[PDB]
């Protein structure tokens, strides 16, 4: 509350560290369904079903242009990639498995870097 602050966590290396994590995800071999926006003209259903499209290239642009106020907002967009993947794909498909693999990959690096 007013004039009563919790001790200051050092957030000064967060930008660099999120960028490193994103690089590691961009270069994973199961990243391929997630590198670019889903083409909303050519994939039936995606536009209507998936309310908030997200992909790594779009996350990379937002990070590079000061569009993430903090590391929580960044983690939300990464999770959104995988949550959309589960909505639109069978677990038993190449894309469905890729999604599960990348989420697990992400979440370990997230915890090992920040928690």
């Amino acid at each position: 509350s007013m004039s009563v602050k919790k001790p200051k966590r050092d957030d000064s290396k967060d930008l660099a560290l999120c960028s490193m994590i994103l690089t590691e995800m961009e270069t994973h071999e199961d990243a391929w369904p997630f590198l670019l926006p889903v083409n909303l003209k050519l994939v039936p259903g995606y536009k209507k079903v998936i309310k908030k499209p997200m992909d790594f290239s779009t996350i990379r642009e937002k990070l590079s242009s000061g569009q993430y106020p903090n590391l929580e907002t960044f983690a939300l967009d990464v999770r959104l990639v995988f949550d959309n993947c589960e909505t639109f794909n069978e677990d038993d498909s190449d894309i469905g498995r890729a999604g599960h693999n990348m989420r697990k990959y992400f979440e370990k690096k997230w915890t090992d870097t920040f928690k």
